[PDB]
This record gives structure tokens, C-alpha cells and sequence, in this order.
């Protein structure tokens, strides 16, 4: 039984696209927290094109902005075209999720979000899904720095955990990484399999499994420049990298009032806490939405078969312990005053190197109370 | 009380627009190089359609064109938008993973297509929605439109909780007409899989949806990649289809997995059957493969993953041939899901290798 999680790069054409996104999002937001941004960007060899919708009393040149992304990365002017056609939101959306009553927040779309949490690591994430981000993580960090010379932003990382007996085993780490023309191919492989064994160790895993170092054998062409990358096109990256389920919403560019994100955060952030209050191993949590309605249309909660109390006690607990008005779980993790930018690379969860409101075990001794009457 | 939802999008959804030219592309490439390799994108923002991407073929292609006959049939006319092209052009062992990547195939025995109930009624919801509206049954509605079909699972009959549908409409709609009609096509489909007929109906609840398309929402390839799959009920590796040629195993193993799963459950070795496929670039076979059969299973799982590997060639080159994929139009799928087309004729539908599992 082998499961697979991948991750990519800040220079990965698909997370330049989410970055630029959610760096808009933050612009706007630090302005004016009452501002409707639906972000998107395409970046197609050396055009840019940012585009959706955005209502808001902020000041922001979105191509400016563009540009501070993609210096670090590190491309000039001369490497890109980047023009905008950003429209308004419609006062049709507008009107359903703003209500004349400035008390309730309908939601920003219909939808179906999943949250996932297990007891696998510290971070409440799948092995493979924090194994493959740290890789890249590890990777991009040492580039910024120097240490790891002769490499370029864009990368990959797809982390295989054998799971046929109780205590998991690494059976594959896979990674490639842009790389110069002039590279030491010794030096290159000596530097990956130095952090791959790093991190394996880290976990206390075994350290003997397979290593696939840029398989493809030659890989300097990156980024947008052969290529296309879009808003939201790796959002099982940005998610629990299979593992759980996914409804389909890409989070990056999109403001809190899209469900799609800040419910999927607000599902992320019961599956941690119940299983963080030990009443099970595993928790997929399934919530569903419709347009312009302040409440979820419907909620589902499964444990695996992995749950240490009552099945239907958990359902009663989580509904005694949070309120899923969405105005309330919004102003409950401060998303209209969270930056954006750190979780449009790396996943959007189990971040232990930042510090999210949807990540944070505030809701265990809730859970406990309300598990018991 | 389980309750399950799936949701699917009509024809004038910003996304399932961009899908459409993306496969129509992919179809036009095809149908003049076999041998062509296609990855188009497209992105629709306001008025302005972008068309992106790498194709290398001797076909010749006005990418341009190709858009303006998806876009035609959904209302809108040569004044409505700009569209510009930047795919990228060129000209051109046996063959290895396109990329990197897991592809998951599901199949369960709740519906004839061997698909989720929910994906299956939120589809056929929007499918026969559109259909009135192109044959005038259904006045004064537009192309965009979006459904959510919710069901309870408690019980081992299932049960319809919540249909949701939002249909973009003219100003001068009769909203009477209007709720009448779907309310209509929403019984007469539950019907049809003989289910419960007073479940809650939620209809434009928005209150208000006149502007549509890619004007005030936007729109990309493979930004409805659980629409296109199995609404939830699976997992995903998280590939798009649309815009993609054979070559690119994120679509062709996604399809071959699916086929195995179908084929599995046709067999009657199983209720539901998920299969998880992991590939290498360059690598000519899956790097790793998972079956998963929800404690369904009819006979000992480990005998199902033998027969599967002695009813299956897992050779890349050899499963693209098997599919016919390189003479299958892919425009058909771009809308109302890839899997469970009892209206279309795939090759990843089809129960030819049922007999082979039962004796392998
Ligand atoms: N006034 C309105 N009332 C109701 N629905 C609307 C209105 N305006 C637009 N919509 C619908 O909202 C949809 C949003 O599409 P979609 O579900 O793709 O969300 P998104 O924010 O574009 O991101 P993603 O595609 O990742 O979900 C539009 O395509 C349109 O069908
Ligand atoms: N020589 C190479 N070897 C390995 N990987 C490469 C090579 N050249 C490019 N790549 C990687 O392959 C990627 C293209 O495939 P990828 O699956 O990442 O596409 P995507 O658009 O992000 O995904 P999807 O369309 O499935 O949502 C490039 O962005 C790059 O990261």
C-alpha cells in the first residue's frame, strides 16, 4: 500500500500565479478589509495577464505588484509583458453576500469544502504532504541564502510512504529542480540527497529509500517561459495532497467572503481540534454552501473508523463547540487581517512555521466539555 | 444523518467555457496529427478570452476560430469579446509519463453509469436544463448555471435532501415561470432514479443573477477538476484534463484508471472500487498503484490487485492504443463530467474486460 504526495516550488509557473494572487489580496486588504477580490493570473511564456474582479477603497498598481513577486525569483523587466484586465465584482454577487442588514455575510458562492486532520505528525498532516513541502522548503530557503548555489525557483517534489505495515517506511523521494547550465551534477545530487535524509530523519523514518534526482536529466528552461501557470490549478498541493477530498474552490486571490477558502480553513481547523482532543486519529469534515445564505446547507463528519469516543458524540460536540454563522468563523480566525502571501507556497495547512488562526488548538477543551453531558 | 453533496456547472460557466475551447482545440489538433502534442490553456476575464499554451503538430489551427464556434451557441456574438492567442507553436524507446504525478479511478454500483448518485442527478439536472433552453421549452434563462444535489446516506435507500440550482436569467423573467419550471425538471429527474420527491428545493438563491459568463465572474481551464471527476465522493491528484493530449498521463491514466475501477465493479468483485496510479516523467510504467475497495470488497482484496495486473497492460503507449485516445473527441466530456456518459460511447465506459477479471 503506497500513497503519494507532491509539492512545488516559489518559482513553479502555477504558485507565481497563486503568489501574485494572494499578494494582490494582501494589498488590498491591509487598505481596506471591506474589499471583494477574486483574483486571477495567467502567465504564459513571457505574458502575464491579472485578471478577475476587485471592489475596493484601496490604492494598487497590480502590475507593480506582480513585479515584487517575480524579482526574488529572479527574473527583470526584460523577461516578462504584464498587463492587467482586473474588472469590478458583480453588483449582483454583491447584493447576496453584503446584505442590507450589516450583521449577516452570505456566502460568496455554492460549494463544498473539505477539512482534513491525522495524528501522523505534529503538524496534524499526512506524512507524504509534510515530507515532500519540507523537501522544497528546505531547498528554496538554502537558494534565497546561497548555500545551495546554481539552482533556480522552479521545482517539484513527489514523496511515496509504503504503508502496509504499522510503522510507515519511505519508498520513494522524487525531486526536480531548475538548475544553471554550468551546475556540478555531484555536487547538485550530493546537496538533495543531504536535505532528503535530513528531513527523513527528522520524522525518525528510515533513510535507506529510493532517491530520483532530475529524472528528466536536463532542466534549465523553467517558470512560465516554455509553459503556462494559473490561479489555482494545484489545489491538492495546497490542500492534504490527496488524502482527504477536495470540492474543487482554489483559494489563493479570493478575500474571506468565498467560502471556498475561509470555510476549508474553518473545516481545517475542527478535523485539527478533534483530532488534537485525541476522539479520533483521523477526521474528514464536509461542509456544503448556497450562495447568499449565512449557514452551511449541509455538514458531514467522518473518523475512518478511527474515532476513541462515540461517532454521533463527536457530530454533537463540534456543533456545541463552534458556531458556523460566516460572518462569526471569519471575525473567529481574523481572516479579513491575515496575510495570505506565506500559504501561496508550501500548503495552506500544517504550518508549524507560521502562526494561522485556522492551525491553532483553541477549540480542545471545547471539544472535551461538549463530548460529555 | 450522512448527507453527501456534488456539484456541476452548465455550458455558460466561465470555467466550463474555457474547458470547451480547450478540448475543442485539442479535438481540432487530432483530427489532422495523430501524433500532435497539445497543453492548452485559456483564461476568460470580463471581455477579453486569452488562449495559451504549448501545441507541437502539422495540423493547422485557427485557435481563434475554434472559440468563436463554443462561444456562438452560448448567446454571444462576434461584438461580445476580444480573443487574442499566445500559444506558443512549433513543429515536430517507447514513451514515457508526460509528467510526474497520482491520478485516482472510481467506480460504485449506486447508479447504471457506476457514478455517485449525486454527481450523476447535479449533472442530468444541469443536461436537461440546457437542453430546454436550446429547444425553447424553457424561455428567457441563459447558458450559465450551476447545481448542488445534496443526499442523505443514513439509511441503505437513499434519500434527496437538497436540490440547489442557480440558472442566469433575462431582466424580464416571470419568476412564477421561472420556479415552476425547476421545480418541474428537479422532480421529473428524481424520478427518474426513483428517489423521494419532497425534498427542499433552492432556486436562484442569490436573488438576482442577470450578469453571467465570463462578465463578473472569470474563468480557466481545470478549475472544475471535481466537477469533471467524481464530485467529492473520490480523491484527485489534482491534474486538469481539458487542453491535454494522451501523452500527458495526468488525463489518459486518470481515464485507464477509471476503466479498471468500472470494470472491477461490473465484475461484481466490489460496490465501489478507488484506484490510485502514481507516475515518473520519462518512466514508461506506473511507479506505483493502490486499489481501495471501502471494506466492499465480495472477494479477498489481494486476489482483486492479481487479477487486475493479469487482466491489465500498464505500459503507457499500450493503454493509449487500448482507449483508442488519440481518434476519441475529448469536446463531449468538457462538459457534465468525464466518467458515467451513458449519452456518450467512451472507451474507458465500456465492460469489455469484466470476463477477463471473473477468470484472472
Ligand atoms: N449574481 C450571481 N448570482 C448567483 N451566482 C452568480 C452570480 N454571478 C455569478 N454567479 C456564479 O458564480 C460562479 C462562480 O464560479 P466558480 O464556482 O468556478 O467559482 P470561482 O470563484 O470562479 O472559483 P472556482 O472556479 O475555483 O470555484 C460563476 O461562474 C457564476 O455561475
Ligand atoms: N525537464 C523537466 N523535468 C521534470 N519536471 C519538469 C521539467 N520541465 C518542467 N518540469 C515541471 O513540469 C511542470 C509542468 O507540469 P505540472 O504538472 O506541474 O503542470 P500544472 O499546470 O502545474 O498542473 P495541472 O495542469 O495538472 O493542474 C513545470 O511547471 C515544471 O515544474
Amino acid at each position: 500500500k503506497i500513497i503519494t504526495s507532491e509539492s512545488v516550488g516559489a518559482g513553479h509557473p502555477d504558485k507565481i500565479c497563486d503568489q501574485i494572487s494572494d499578494a494582490i489580496l494582501d494589498e488590498c486588504l491591509s487598505q481596506d478589509q471591506n474589499s471583494r477580490v477574486a483574483c486571477e493570473v495567467l502567465a504564459c511564456n513571457r505574458l502575464i495577464v491579472i485578471a478577475g474582479e476587485i471592489t475596493t477603497h484601496a490604492y494598487v498598481d497590480v502590475v507593480k505588484t506582480a513585479w515584487e513577486i517575480i524579482k526574488p525569483l529572479g527574473y527583470d523587466e526584460n523577461d516578462f509583458t504584464i498587463i492587467s484586465n482586473v474588472n469590478k465584482q458583480s453588483v449582483d454577487i454583491a447584493q447576496s453576500v453584503d446584505k442590507t442588514n450589516k450583521n449577516l455575510i452570505g456566502a460568496g458562492d455554492q460549494g463544498i469544502v473539505f477539512g482534513y486532520a491525522c495524528d501522523e505528525t505534529p503538524q496534524y498532516m499526512p506524512l507524504t504532504s509534510v515530507l515532500a513541502h519540507e523537501l522544497l522548503k528546505e531547498i528554496e530557503r538554502q537558494r534565497r541564502s546561497k548555500e545551495f548555489i546554481k539552482i533556480q525557483a522552479d521545482m517539484k517534489s513527489q514523496v511515496s510512504i509504503d504503508y502496509s505495515n504499522s510503522t510507515p517506511l519511505i519508498e520513494t523521494m522524487l525531486v526536480s529542480i531548475q538548475h544553471d547550465e554550468d551546475y556540478d551534477v555531484e555536487y547538485f545530487n550530493k546537496k538533495v540527497s543531504a536535505i532528503m535524509e535530513q528531513i527523513a530523519k527528522k520524522y525518525n523514518l528510515n533513510t535507506n529509500f529510493k532517491k530520483i534526482i532530475n529524472s528528466s536529466g536536463r532542466f534549465v528552461i523553467g517558470g512560465p517561459i516554455g509553459d503556462t501557470g494559473l490561479t489555482g490549478r494545484k489545489i491538492i498541493v495546497d490542500t492534504y495532497g490527496g488524502v482527504g477530498h477536495h470540492g474543487g474552490g482554489a483559494f489563493s486571490g479570493k478575500d474571506p467572503t468565498k467560502v471556498d477558502r475561509s470555510a476549508s480553513y474553518f473545516a481545517r481547523w475542527i478535523a485539527k481540534n478533534v483530532v488534537a482532543a485525541k476522539l479520533a486519529k483521523q477526521c474528514e469534515i464536509q461542509l456544503a454552501f448556497a450562495i447568499g445564505q449565512p449557514q452551511p446547507v449541509a455538514m458531514y463528519v467522518n473518523t475512518f473508523n478511527t474515532n476513541l469516543i462515540d461517532e454521533t458524540k463527536i457530530f454533537e460536540a463540534i456543533k456545541k463547540s463552534f458556531n458556523f454563522d460566516i460572518k462569526t468563523f471569519i471575525n473567529d480566525l481574523n481572516l479579513w487581517t491575515t496575510k495570505y502571501l506565506p500559504v501561496a507556497t508550501y500548503g495552506h495547512f500544517g504550518r508549524d512555521d507560521l502562526d494561522l488562526s485556522w492551525e491553532k488548538l483553541n477549540k480542545v477543551e471545547d471539544l472535551i466539555k461538549n463530548s460529555k453531558h
